[PDB]
């Protein structure tokens, strides 16, 4: 549904810069014209009070524009009067959205004194003081909670003439506390008004003189992991792919030689096969295996299906990044078919279908006619494995061909032929084809995410949640692979596309020290060339804390180490750091859940509290929380962390 | 907003017990559904999925009627076919209600099996094994973060045959990790059933022969604090009137006198009369303060006001409740206009006007024409001081008479007659009789809430909120006492009455240390004596915890507490407690906020992290977790914690 203006901010025009909330609408019309998209409300003023069905925030008119946060808007409409107004701008790198100002908005003017005494229009309608420290930084005079911040982003960040100089975007805290904060500045929404509005990355990128990274963006099935590098090849360059999914890297080398006439080296876990061919596919993960970029290898490296956020993908692009052009590559292309801010639009060959109350087969709150997976060729995404297995038994109890596929199975359980119905996770959402009549999506995804909860430290959570549109368009593209498909679905929205939690870098750091051997130090290169590329996911810079964090983690167990990879669940290094410490101690671990098996030999012995280095999952036993390490990672916590509000 | 049925769990007839959902509707209908009271929707099922416009639980029908839990639900009406449907019953004391069962829903039958082996339903379809413990109580299989428990509050819990043994209320912790159940079994649903449908309390209850608690319920302005006590006084009995307010009390002498022909005692902390009338009013401070019942003193004690959860209110009211019948009074009325469970119904004396966007003064989010304030006399609720004062000043201003008055300014402040807009905090809430023509509120106030957050140990939380119902009336009825008056107000909605938080409890020890000279056992004993009567607001039973928490808090700095309860702040006890452990480790306080304004004198001699026993507000400086104090605080939260789900 479409972002509302529910109220707005009126500010002093003489003396002394003070403001006041004017509210507008309830929560009744907010909805119900969320919904139509059609506002009738005459709009005033420069600064907007704007809300989506589960947030509120501001917007600030500047040049004829109403600008806002992408973290907050996403590519979302306005409601308008002719209804829904798509955003004119949408520039994810600057976290910067903005639609044309409907009629009755005033537009404040661009601050051009470089004046550093600031004032911050909050959604309360305070008014308070900020240095300027730098383009896009200013200091509070007087710190704060974060969460007195919190849905103020848009709001104006004004100088003593009531001169816009940029939008609040973020606060930069000490253990939950605000002490600057980060804006966009004026300056940026300038330039983004004289930059093409449309960029069609369709076409395969030329490969230039000298190195250059590009971007390629076109539909699921359209060719780009398969034609382009066949044709780049075909040109006399030698390629490497780099794909996320071993699923689909194993499917190219089978596909390629009859698609295209050119049997490609493969490189993954299971299979490493050299034929000596142009052309190379690999995982991330494998890529990163081997240590990355080898002088004079290739002339151009693919980053594909770079929409991919998981840590393996993150490392691996940013280890592309950094070493490609010492590495003699002329061209990186990152290629993806849902790029940061992309939306999901009609798929040519999709047929998109909602599923109903109606049918023998309940999934996710409505159901599945039986006669919609009788024969043929299926995939249904499902948000965990036990829903998986489930599911996979359901349908085989009902004479149903069905399969379950996800993380450490194998490939090869997945009939390439004959009817069959397959039920996965992620696994199987980017680069496979599998010939699919139809997939149906349960539009539901886990993701983790930090809280710093001072408890004593961080705590790593997963939760289930609504898909993005990264999600929605890549599990929809599985189908409709060079021939007609259909797509069925629970719920019909998406969360906005191109953004990643700080858990990830954490993840990244972990798979640095536990896989890779990279000092924190070495992952964090790899990371800052990925932060400092644009056009790519965007994540909040906490690169100089978790690498903090991890550096301090030393002389970790071996043994407990080996295990926790060989297990292959989450933050091997976290897990058995934290195991590291419990088993010096002889204390147990903060639960006996089966994360914390490596250490279940011990346990006869292991008495007392835990001595907690932070919060991985439940924690049953007891906890001591001054342990040196516990004391050095709450050190790590006091440097700067921006966080959004 | 009604409560909506938004889905259905549907149950198996037969074998094992399985569940899964089905799902009706979005915030499509929801939070539309919920603001408009109107669903055709055809009900099914025998577990309902339902929700307001903020949350989501569950409902179960049994012998014909939809239960669920007042926490959740509160006093709302279930959106239905013809509109909003009333609820039926409404137990606060039990945390249940329910509306007759839509048509379309089918009961679950109350089980007798006297099976101690129960299934709980959650409200994602999960079915777990819980051992039954007590009539209302039982265990878990396998311990849970309670997040997972969330949501799920109206849920069944079933016996191996698939019969109702109860509904889920609310989980049993031990740091955050639910380890049991709590639940409202069917033999509460029956007594609840049977039980009167309206008990009318309008009249002064008769003065028994042996000690009796007694129920007054009637509209603001009827007569309860004057009339009924002097009604009582004429009959030859000795009252004493314990009232919240301050203004009300110092207020009724003069009145009394010449509406009722009583010079009566007054007991205020800023003020005492003694004239040895057969009638006192007392605010619940000055009594408590007094040492609390005085043998063979009075007959009939009423505490006033009784839907006051103040701290004060709460320990004063508990105190009566345990010493009375050993004083030898022989009648204790608990007296309000508005008890636990009531929504604002229209008054005969009050005309509501919504406030528009229209007029000269911008008031939260609204606006006030000057002509409806200039003149007569009117009274204006803010949320806080800050506010008040501000609005005072605008007001003088546009050349009104306006005062702000709230707590630390004095009575007289107020002028008793002749034009004024007096702007006021709840200190004029409850009680008061000012003359006002109107009054205009501005729907929200200022709550305190413990999160047991575990950093290292709880927090308290003061937070803006919406006005519940008893807010509201109680403002609302400021005005319309004996003529008629105008109510002017910013937003329609109200919050459920009748409830409050377990941080109240919190101060009520607090406040037992630091001015009353009460142990906290002391302390105990009244608050269990007010938790064990039926008919007052309700609170989470956390009596032992926070005993136990403030047993431990020895040897506070005498000259920090007495600077503390000199200052007026929040909770002086603690603060200065924790103000002693950080002069006595040479350590700074959390901060420099005025809070801690205590320990400025010895600033210059405090250096290093702040030894932290909880938290009160936001903590700037670095902290240490290591202080035996902090210890013996987190091993008073490894307690059993009941919250609600
Ligand atoms: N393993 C495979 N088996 C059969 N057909 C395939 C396979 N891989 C690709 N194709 C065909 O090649 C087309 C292009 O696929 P691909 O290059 O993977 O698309 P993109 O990367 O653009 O999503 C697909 O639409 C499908 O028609
Ligand atoms: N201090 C006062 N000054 C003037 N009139 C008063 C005062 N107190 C009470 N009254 C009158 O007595 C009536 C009953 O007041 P009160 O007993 O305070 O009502 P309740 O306690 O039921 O709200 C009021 O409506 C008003 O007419
Ligand atoms: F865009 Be394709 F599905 F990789
Ligand atoms: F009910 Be009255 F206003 F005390
Ligand atoms: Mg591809
Ligand atoms: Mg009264």
């Amino acid at each position: 549904g479409s972002v509302v203006i529910v109220g707005r901010i009126i500010l002093s025009g003489s003396g002394s810069i003070t403001a006041y909330s004017q509210q507008t609408r309830g929560l009744l019309g907010c909805i119900i014209t969320s919904l139509t998209g059609r506002d009738k409300n005459q709009v005033e003023g420069e600064v907007q009070v704007v809300s989506t069905a589960t947030q509120s925030f501001l917007a600030t008119c500047v040049n004829g524009v109403c600008w806002t946060v992408y973290h907050g808007a996403g590519s979302k409409t306005l409601a308008g009067p002719k209804g829904p107004i798509t955003q004119m701008y949408t520039n994810v790198d600057q976290d910067l959205v903005g639609w044309q100002a409907p009629p009755g908005a005033r537009s404040l003017t661009p601050c051009t004194c470089g004046s550093s005494d600031l004032y911050l229009v909050t959604r309360h309608a305070d008014v308070i003081p900020v240095r300027r420290r730098g383009d896009s930084r200013g200091s509070l005079l007087s710190p704060r909670p974060v969460s007195y911040l919190k849905g103020s982003s848009g709001g104006p960040l004004l100088c003593p003439s009531g001169h816009a100089v940029g939008i609040f975007r973020a606060a930069v805290c000490t253990r939950g506390v605000a002490k600057a904060v980060d804006f966009v500045p004026v300056e940026s929404m300038e330039t983004t008004m004289r930059s093409p509005v449309f960029t069609d990355n369709s076409s395969p990128p030329a490969v230039p003189q000298s190195f250059q990274v590009a971007h390629l963006h076109a539909p699921t099935g359209s060719g780009k992991s398969t034609k382009v590098p066949a044709a780049y090849a075909a040109q006399g360059y030698k390629v490497l792919v780099l794909n996320p999914s071993v699923a689909a890297t194993l499917g190219f080398g089978a596909y390629m030689s009859k698609a295209h006439g050119i049997d490609p080296n493969i490189r993954t876990g299971v299979r490493t096969i050299t034929t000596g061919a142009p052309v190379t596919y690999s995982t991330y993960g494998k890529f990163l295996a081997d240590g990355g970029c080898s002088g004079g290898a290739y002339d151009i490296i693919i980053c594909d299906e770079c929409h991919s956020t998981d840590s393996t993908t993150i490392l691996g692009i940013g280890t592309v990044l950094d070493q490609a052009e010492t590495a003699g590559a002329r061209l990186v292309v990152l290629a993806t078919a849902t790029p940061p801010g992309s939306v999901t639009v009609p798929h040519p060959n999709i047929e998109e279908v909602a599923l109903s109350n109606t049918g023998e087969i309940p999934f996710y709150g409505k159901a599945i006619p039986i006669e919609a997976i009788r024969g043929g060729r299926h995939l249904i995404f499902c948000h965990s494995k036990k829903k998986c297995d489930e599911l996979a038994a359901k349908l085989s109890g009902l004479g149903i061909n069905a399969v379950a596929y996800y993380r450490g199975l194998d490939v090869s359980v997945i009939p390439t032929i004959g009817d069959v119905v397959v039920v996965a996770t992620d696994a199987l959402m980017t680069g496979y084809t599998g010939d699919f009549d139809s997939v149906i999506d349960c539009n539901t995804c886990v993701t983790q995410t930090v809280d710093f909860s001072l408890d004593p430290t961080f705590t790593i959570e997963t939760t289930t949640v609504p898909q993005d549109a990264v999600s929605r368009s890549q599990r929809r593209g599985r189908t409709g692979r060079g021939r007609r498909g259909i797509y069925r679905f629970v719920t019909p929205g998406e969360r906005p596309s191109g953004m990643f939690d700080s858990s990830v870098l954490c993840e990244c750091y972990d798979a640095g020290c536990a896989w890779y051997e990279l000092t924190p130090a070495e992952t964090s290169v790899r990371l800052r060339a990925y932060l400092n590329t644009p056009g790519l996911p965007v994540c909040q810079d906490h690169l100089e804390f978790w690498e903090s964090v991890f550096t301090g983690l030393t002389h970790i167990d071996a043994h407990f180490l080996s295990q926790t990879k060989q297990a292959g669940d989450n933050f091997p290094y976290l897990v058995a750091y934290q195991a590291t410490v419990c088993a010096r101690a002889q204390a147990p671990p903060p639960s006996w859940d089966q994360m914390w098996k490596c250490l279940i030999r011990l346990k006869p012995t292991l008495h007392g509290p835990t001595p907690l280095l932070y919060r991985l999952g439940a924690v049953q036993n007891e906890v001591t929380l001054t342990h040196p390490i516990t004391k050095y990672i709450m050190a790590c916590m006091s440097a700067d962390l921006e966080v959004v509000t």
